[PDB]
């Protein structure tokens, strides 16, 4: 039946017509998708730069340059979100060399402790050193509750504190600032350079200090402290049991303060020093020169006696 | 007519080997695009990853591990910039536990205030403070122009520097490095642990410290500042009254050097110390001495004297 | 011929049922792939945000607000990507303002110098500051292996070091901790507020401190080290020969140890000083005590020979 055909062919041109009228729209339906605010979003749009600039501060693929303040642009989503990753987010940027780390391939910072912080080139946090904090390249930490901040910085005890360049602290409840300086002592502070501080509870504020004595406090470049406890104050021997007791009674109880180091040939003045008032206070210039004048006025009665005495012994004969 | 119905089969065989064609297209034309260097991309391995590979340092969705140095290749986009926003990126890293902040239901940072930076586990910066830095667990800073860094660190003054574990300074213009230390004080400064300052101007480089005077410095383990202004010196009152001013010149203005705590029984000796020159610098022994050794001269003259005397007395009778 | 006909009908009724199955698969086909796992990825919702929630701690689309502790949930992979970007990751975050900075158009940090580390609003490492940190608002590093933290702290030489608000150091190997104090000079150190510390070798532990000595340490609030080297100490002149030489023995070598300032009537007492033992340790007291008493004991015996002598004079005539 010629008239079964054509209804065959009828449906048929109205398949095709329908057929190609959803071809015609797959594509912006695929690609073309609302978000939760009603925006219709192109996905590709999304995930590729159409339109790479620089300077379009409203780019989804825009990057904050790690120096120099400018941004880039870059052309998909994953490069943005590695230039990101490597180079750094705003306001938080490392400039990096290409080497290798201590513990692993990469140059990153490693937070080791359990609510650590590490940050910058080889900047490592140990394994176990919790609450601590690593800034700087080639900084280490290896103590709870440590910070180590800068080059080469290691916070190596409890507690410990190293901000500078190369300073190691062995020591726990410790720390250092300044460059090049060591403190194995525990419970011992060090502000300078190139301090060695062996010794617990000893204070150096001074550069090129190695001789500390516990309890000791250093001030000043190539002072040392070399006694503690138990020196004896000098005594006039002539003086009354009292007065070596009085004396006796201020006798030191741990590691000095020095301000130079007789050994080398290091002396400093201590000056702007009030008169003294008890026992252990220190005396200054003013408080001997009234001792002094007071000798003179002696000396001076003792020559004015001599010569009577010399004319009563002439006067008897 | 058959020869109009053959003539609709065969434009209709022409618009179905058409469809087929534009069918086989779509995918590759919906999937994969040029961008703005005219490189193709396929939309679909920039979300997806086509072959993860912990060890493929080109991998648009590699994370840098919190701590080892090394890399791990995620999924998808969304995986790896979660793993970036909650692991870090490289260089920044926090390793965190699982706790609830302060403030908020995340155990995140905080910069409460403008141009503020916060860093850490629960590091807060408060509204308000403003040009502050917090880095480290459990750091808070209210202050303006504040720092703290360490573990519980707290600068609460205005320009307050707190670094080290649990440090608390309140004081504003003030600051502590250590471990365990409060400064209330203003203008105040402490390096050590477990110190107390509650003084303005004050100056502590010791530990254990918790007596001082406004304007004092305290030196040294256990020391105590108990004296201020207004001292008069020791003087013999045998003294002249032009050597009693130039004594009472010197009387303290303002908070002691403390060395030692005489209450207690600590005292420090001050070594390396130059010979005085003018009335306020701190004599030394070889000062003493040269006194103590013309005391001995006029007592030896003495001795000669009551000699003589003791003989003319005699030969009178 | 008819049957022709119905075959080719026949034939197209097959591609047609054919072709309306494969228009059926594709979009599932385009948007739903396999990842690494096996897991079906739906590539649409890896980019824009299907169900956002703020509260949905699995979303790929989340944020952690740069204060308070919570999150924010957004609307596509790029948004989310760009607010990571501006406003900081989960324990990375920095608060800014609106801006320029000194450098480029962003007010980010610029970590210029290799191997370094910038953190804040425009917070400057410069070109060739190696190894070296900057940590907060406006700070600035012009040397190598230096770190700045705080609000306007630069460390503008080698090995330098500045925490607190706007400190300069400029020395090499030098640092300041406190605010607006001044170090140019090298190897020099303070710890206090508004000081200026021109010279080498200097420690301060101050506020207000502008006079300083190479190789001197000032102590205190208003303090001066104003002597160094070569001061003569007090002699008596009527003083022997080997004491004179055992005081100039201990004559200064380097910049003093201030404690005030006698030119603006600063003086502080210094106190818990143990008795000095030998001849470059300070004198307490106490040991001055000794030598006062002896002094009475020698006027005492005096008078006595006075009043003999005097005896003398008349039992004569």
């Amino acid at each position: 039946k010629i008239e079964e055909i054509l209804s065959k062919i009828y449906h048929i041109e109205n398949e095709i017509a329908r057929i190609k009228k959803l071809i015609a729209v797959i594509t912006s339906n695929i690609t073309e998708v609302v978000d939760g605010n009603g925006n219709k979003v192109n996905i590709i749009d999304q995930v590729v730069n159409t339109k790479p600039d620089n300077k379009n501060q409203d780019s989804l693929f825009l990057t904050y340059d790690k120096q120099g303040q400018e941004t880039t642009d870059r052309l998909t989503i994953g490069q943005t979100v590695q230039k990101m990753n490597t180079d750094g987010i705003k306001f938080f940027h490392t400039n990096a060399d290409t080497s290798k780390g201590d513990l692993g391939t990469t140059n990153d910072s490693s937070a080791g402790g359990l609510n650590s912080t590490a940050i910058g080139v080889n900047a490592i946090v140990a394994n176990g050193a919790d609450s601590s904090v690593a800034l700087g390249h080639n900084t280490k930490v290896n103590g709870k509750q440590s910070i180590a901040i800068g080059s080469g910085a290691e916070a190596l005890g409890n507690q410990s504190i190293s901000i500078g360049t190369g300073n190691k602290v062995t020591g726990d409840h410790s720390g250092a600032i300044g460059d090049g300086t060591i403190v194995n002592g525990a419970n011992s502070y060090s502000v300078g350079n190139n301090n060695q501080v062996l010794t617990d509870d000893t204070f150096v504020l001074g550069n090129n200090v190695t001789k500390t004595i516990a309890g000791s406090v250093v001030l000043g470049n190539g002072s040392a402290a070399t006694t503690g406890a138990g020196e004896a104050g000098y005594a006039l021997s002539v003086a009354t049991n009292a007065d070596k007791a009085a004396i006796t009674k201020t006798t030191s109880s741990t590691g000095a303060v020095a301000v130079g180091d007789a050994s080398s040939g290091i002396y400093r003045q201590i000056t702007g020093v009030a008169a003294g008032s008890v026992d252990s206070d220190a005396v200054n210039v003013a408080q001997m020169k009234q001792i002094e004048d007071k000798i003179e006025e002696i000396l001076s009665k003792i020559y004015h006696i001599e010569n009577e005495i010399a004319r009563i012994k002439k006067l008897i004969k």
